[PDB]
């Protein structure tokens, strides 16, 4: 700020430690003036920012700061002298006064005011309080704001400290003083602080109320202001202001390759056959299987002090379900490394009167969480319309680190022809049809060509939207047959959707052809999956799999 | 698209140029094959990624493309000679075919296929059809995209081409297929283009319907899809897809420092003397004064086709809340700074400044948020909030304004500073002639013997100092570029500030010629003292001032700096 002084009478000024208070000596100068000498207190930082006896430049900023907060009203005073050849120097007095006002927060991102990203960047992280709540848990889920002012005892008789936020971001932040006392929030964008003289520390804890959205660009700001108030008839004037940086935590979705922590079940009560295999699997996996004690997708928000998990659930189309919403492993797309995955979702290739796609609200919601940029897919030609019915990710403890199982009906034809060319071509599937009875259906060949053509489009679109390669995709046999409105469906029960319970998993049984008392599809999928290092269990086939939240924190990427 | 070859029979396909033709080699491989070979001419651009014994690698990439276009089916032949150790070499066949597909437009931000800002960006700007506006006339002002298809004639009997926009973007693009023409717009998301085979060129004219706003970042995309319908019962299969991207041109405001092209007037009063002075002043400025025969800001949406002037209001181009609004969000509040440099970020197109309070409060006033989010969507001009609620008018131009100056950085900011008025009054009374009458008439010694005025007046100087530091940090200004205009302020009910005598800074500027309202000040030596100072400080630089007893909107030239060359 600027203060201007009149030589005929003393006046009162205030400088805050840390800011360079500008002083102009020329505009309000005495009538005749050409040379200046500074004889000031040793404790005052009086610098010059733009002894060579430089003349009175129009704009010559003299920066002023003082360190030691006083005890009385304006102990320190400053005087200037101006020596010329016309008369002895004239005098000006300034009643200066030091104070210290500091607002420190989670500056190190370890646990400061306007939202900001950055792996090496300044800004605290806010956990979204989508629930309405003490003690340690409050100390550990809200960010830390600490207020420290060193002042003269009677200094705040004529001064005031005010704490405020911008009016566009007022709705989605809230701060408590330390039941909890509301300082700011959706209703109060500003407040005045009651700080007595000397030292008084009042601490604040910060929370949000919403996730990044379309109408929420990505700032929440804080600014501290100092008011000069010496006269009771004039409006309040400002002397000091600081404005700095903190950011909100988004929502996240969890893939099927993380080491699980807790898995669940449903209520169909076929568990005695269903949950027997999965229960023995969890005993093999040493995972804690609390079945459902008695559609729902599991994510987590994180801060430097907490990683509280959350769950979400849901003019309705068949492509809007979360089964059409599948998250890739930690990925790297064209240099942009998404350690939190790229959400993958299916819609049509061109819209028409009959095309289907997601609600734009949901796509924008996943877009606004710029940690996971979504990807458009093509799963409209399929009758149900989900991506999980033809794509899946399974853990890979070697090579690249994750395996994409993709349905491919053309390897099924290869195997069926191969085992028919071995003499025993009368294997019974499931009515029951021979291998010849299926290889002698020309309609199936054309249906298969059409379905594989639709598959390849999605395939290419994953290889470009996930940074994939030919070595990272493995094909599983699955024949397809069309239906009403010429929509595709699987021939035998789907084998690409399955329960990943670790490095060993559960796949539904094919109930297919029997080869010397064994199912050929089963031995093939085991010869294609197990050598990588997995173990597969086969069962007649509702399950939600909570996993360990990522070691990577969302604030360490550059979106 | 992926192409798969089965050893039982060869497969025919159409390979559109622009996609590296990928070949699948593992899913449908022969039962005894472990290696295979290729046969083609040296001129063929064959792309292989690991004769020569190429085995069945899990990640061997095979992409093929051609150096010509085919209007005749299978003008080139490519046999893939799989070779087996104990099996005679089986040969997968593929009669190559390429159609010439061209989606040509103004795609260097000059209206991956993406949009990037900067002087060397990619994209196409479209201008808003804010008018209520045959085929020969609109070809110059509109954006025309050229779709060139060179395909065999028999294609479009079992193939269809489809143009479309997303199911969120229809109401923001209208395309005309070169009166009434609905291709894809407010009601139609897609169009089945009836394209005769052979070689054919197609033109579309594109106009918007909305400016960048809160919900619209500004980018739109248009995609053409090439399908396949060989069978009449099964669904269509996509063969190729191409895309282009546009951005809506955003409205740009106009500062008070740009050369004039058309000055406008309003016959609110008779003001014959004012009118004669204005026409004399405009003839001195050599501008075409268009009197209206019986606020509104005249900007421009600059595009690489035309720079249509834009009328923004609360002819040219004309671009709401039910009620209960406050008067201080009017358009006199929004003033455009010249190009500046703020904390490193440099703004060639200006920094919009407006009226608000320094800290939000219950009695504080601020602009309607709609304009703030609007001009924020205009990422070209990042706004700045200032401390100008301490007046009862709340307009930033009531105490500061930018005048042209051929010296240094080309602009000078007049700030209404109380304290120079008192300084000059002190000097004039010190020299002796301190009893001249002002204007209700009051004396020079009387005001200098008024201390209440010195306190209201010093408080206003404190507010001016705060806003001065704000401009030094939010406009990157300096202390030497601020002329302290002598001007006194007073307070009224609710402690709001007002001008005492007519404000010399709320002046209608029409170039270098300052139409300053008359101060009606003390008379000494023949002239007015405030007039004396303003003539003794501006004239040594070269300005010319005329003092009228004061509704003049001035359309001005564009900055000639293309908006698509800067990074928000």
């Amino acid at each position: 700020t600027l203060i201007r002084v009149t030589p005929e009478q003393p006046t009162h000024a205030v400088c805050v430690l840390g800011t360079l208070t500008q002083l102009d000596i020329c505009s309000s100068a005495p009538e005749d003036c050409t040379s200046f000498s500074i004889n000031a207190s040793p404790g005052v930082v009086v610098d010059i920012a733009h002894s060579s006896t430089w003349p009175l430049d129009p704009g010559v900023e003299v920066t002023l700061t003082m360190k030691v907060a006083s005890g009385s009203t304006g102990d320190q005073k400053v005087q200037i002298s101006y020596y010329g050849p016309k008369t002895p120097p004239v005098k000006a007095l300034l009643y200066l006064t030091g104070v210290e006002i500091s607002l420190c927060a989670d500056i190190t991102r370890t646990g400061q005011r306007t939202w900001t990203w950055g792996p090496c960047g300044q800004g605290a992280i806010l956990l979204v309080n989508c629930d309405r709540d003490l003690d340690s848990e409050d100390l550990q889920d809200m960010s830390l704001m600490t207020l420290s002012t060193k002042t003269p005892k009677d200094f705040f008789t004529n001064h005031t400290l005010v704490l405020h936020v911008a009016r566009s971001e007022m709705d989605k932040v809230r701060v408590f003083q330390a039941k909890c006392s509301v300082v700011l929030g959706p209703k109060w964008p500003s407040h005045y602080l009651m700080v007595p003289g000397g030292k008084h520390n009042m601490d604040f804890y910060v929370e949000a109320l919403a996730f990044p959205d379309t109408d929420f660009p990505g700032l929440i700001t804080l600014t501290i202001s100092l008011l000069d108030t010496s006269n009771l008839e004039l409006p309040e004037a400002v002397v000091f202001q600081d404005s700095v940086v903190f950011r909100v935590a988004p929502w996240i979705m969890t893939p099927n390759t993380q080491p699980p922590q807790e898995v669940y079940a449903c209520s169909i009560f076929e568990n005695e056959d269903f949950l027997k295999s999965v229960t023995t699997l969890a005993m093999k996996a040493k995972c804690k299987l609390t079945i459902c004690p008695e559609e729902m997708e599991i994510g987590y928000i994180q801060a430097p002090h907490k990683t509280l998990p959350v769950v979400f659930d849901s003019g309705i189309s068949g492509l809007d379900s979360f089964g059409n919403l599948e998250v890739s492993p930690p990925v790297t797309v064209r240099g942009k490394e998404y350690p939190l995955g790229r959400i993958l979702f299916g819609d049509s290739c061109y819209p028409s009167n009959d095309s289907r796609q997601m609600h734009q609200a949901l796509q924008d919601f996943l877009s606004a969480q710029q940690v996971q940029a979504p990807v458009k897919l093509y799963s409209d030609w399929l009758s149900v319309g989900h991506v999980d019915e033809f794509l899946s990710f399974v853990p890979a403890p070697d090579r690249k680190g994750f395996r994409l199982l993709l349905a491919s009906p053309r390897s099924c034809y290869k195997l069926f022809q191969e085992q028919q060319n071995e003499g025993h071509g009368e294997a019974l599937l499931f009515k029951q049809q021979k291998i010849k009875n299926i290889l002698s259906n020309k309609t199936l060949r054309e249906h298969n060509s059409f379905v594989e053509r639709c598959i390849d489009w999605n395939r290419e679109l994953l290889k470009r939207e996930l940074g994939l390669a030919e070595s990272d995709i493995i094909d599983i046999p699955q024949l397809f047959k069309l239906k009403e409105f010429s929509k595709a469906e699987a021939f035998f029960p789907n084998m690409v959707n399955m329960l990943v319970l670790g490095k060993h998993l559960g796949i539904p049984k094919p109930f297919g052809p029997v080869i010397n008392g064994r199912c050929c599809l089963e031995e093939k999928v085991c010869s294609l999956l197990e050598p990588l290092g997995l173990q597969c269990t086969f069962i007649n086939d509702g399950t939600n799999v909570r996993r360990k939240p990522f070691s990577f924190k969302w604030w360490n990427m550059v979106p």
